[PDB]
């Protein structure tokens, strides 16, 4: 039970590895949502050190990564009466 799993849209900056993940929400019961446990791995290594957002957040990011690469993030969110499923968002780095 509990929420929808957010719609992730993808920002990628001119940097050519700088993501920004907006984090869009739909179905919640009146958006009693709390913040983001965000987790991205990369086509080289898995998981990274992970963050979670603030209680309420817009969105997560992630900057500096290996270049000519794919990377896979996935985003969970929790909500008052309890949590609600990962949406995946898939990109890949610009080249170096």
């Amino acid at each position: 039970a509990g929420p929808s799993a957010p719609k992730l849209e993808g920002q990628m900056g001119e940097d050519g590895n700088s993501i920004k993940v907006n984090l869009i929400k739909q179905d919640d019961g009146g958006s009693p949502i709390r913040h983001y446990l965000v987790k991205y791995r990369a086509l080289a290594s898995e998981w990274k050190p992970e963050i979670r957002l603030p209680s309420g957040s817009d969105h997560v990011m992630l900057k500096s990564l290996d270049w000519n690469a794919e990377y896979e993030v996935y985003v969970v969110a929790e909500n008052q009466q309890g949590k609600s499923k990962a949406a995946h968002f898939v990109f890949r780095t610009s080249a170096q």
